[PDB]
């Protein structure tokens, strides 16, 4: 576990932020007026609430809908199909990194540190 | 990262394009008249909205019930548990076909194209 978070998810956190923060403003600036007859208009307002909603989606969590008060519904959701792929991605890369990793090392570097 | 979107995924979604759009026919045309009186009478109405909504399927998210007006409630699930199968299969073909790509390429691919 601690050779684990020293060396890969170190990696894909500082490159799930950027995207995160990234695609975070991209969403959250799209959205436009609020009527205030029509309060809590979108999940998506301010960027604060860009970024969790996104959050709640990468793990597995919540509730989506292709409506959210937007300028641009299809740019609106060719961001968010993005955001998918892309984190997807990197996942693939995080379980081939520890798979290069595992089986040159454990059953010398576990065994040994150990001791 | 680029090595893996190149070459793995561009096939999986190729492949994850026409089942979706395949079997969101097949659920978009099943379902049947919705009665203006009880209208948003389902989820899967146009061909638009099945896609979707199988797409929050895939991804963990959203809501379930097989209830949705339809004309064979039996049918209209054999196509369903169907797409998380068929879908499912494809998923396990990734992660061994990145597995049978990092095992013999990273520590001397990766290191090296970056030199
Ligand atoms: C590694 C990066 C740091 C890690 C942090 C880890 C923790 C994650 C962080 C989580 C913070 C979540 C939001 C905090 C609260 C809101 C305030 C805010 O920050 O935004 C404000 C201004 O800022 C913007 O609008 C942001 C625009 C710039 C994005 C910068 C990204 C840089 C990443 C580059 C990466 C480099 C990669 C280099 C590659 C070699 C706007 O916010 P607001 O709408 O006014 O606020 C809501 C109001 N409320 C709070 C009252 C409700
Ligand atoms: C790779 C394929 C392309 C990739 C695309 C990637 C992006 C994904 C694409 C997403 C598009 C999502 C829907 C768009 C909006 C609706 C319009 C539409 O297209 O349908 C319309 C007609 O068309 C049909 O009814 C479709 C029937 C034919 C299916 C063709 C699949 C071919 C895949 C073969 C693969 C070959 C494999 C070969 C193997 C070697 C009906 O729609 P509607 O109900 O009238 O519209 C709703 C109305 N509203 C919008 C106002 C609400
Ligand atoms: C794929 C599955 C695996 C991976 C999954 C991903 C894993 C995580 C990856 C990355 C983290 C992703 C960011 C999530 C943030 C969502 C919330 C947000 O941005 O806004 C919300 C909170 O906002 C804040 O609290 C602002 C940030 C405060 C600083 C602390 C950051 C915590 C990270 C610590 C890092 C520890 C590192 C230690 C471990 C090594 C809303 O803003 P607000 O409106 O101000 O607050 C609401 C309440 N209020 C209105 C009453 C005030
Ligand atoms: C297993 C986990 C990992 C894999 C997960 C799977 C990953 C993804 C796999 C595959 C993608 C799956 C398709 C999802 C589409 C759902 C929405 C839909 O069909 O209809 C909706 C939108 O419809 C549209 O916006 C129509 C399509 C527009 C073209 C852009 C396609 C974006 C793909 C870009 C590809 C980027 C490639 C770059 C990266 C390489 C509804 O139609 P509407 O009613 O018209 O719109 C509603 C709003 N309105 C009423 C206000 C207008
Ligand atoms: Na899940
Ligand atoms: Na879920
Ligand atoms: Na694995």
């Amino acid at each position: 576990i601690q050779k684990v978070i020293l060396h890969d998810v170190l990696k894909f956190l500082f490159v799930y932020i950027v995207f995160l923060l990234g695609f975070g403003v991209a969403l959250a600036s799209l959205i436009e007026k609020c009527p205030k007859d029509n309060k809590d208009c979108s999940s998506y307002g301010s960027f604060s609430d860009a970024v969790l909603e996104l959050f709640k989606l990468t793990i597995g969590l919540g509730d989506l809908n292709i409506q959210q008060n937007s300028k641009y519904p299809i740019l609106f959701l060719f961001l968010l199909i993005t955001y998918v792929i892309l984190t997807f991605v990197l996942l693939l890369n995080m379980l081939i990194a520890l798979m290069g990793e595992t089986v040159e090392n454990v059953s010398k570097e576990s065994e040994r540190i150990w001791r």
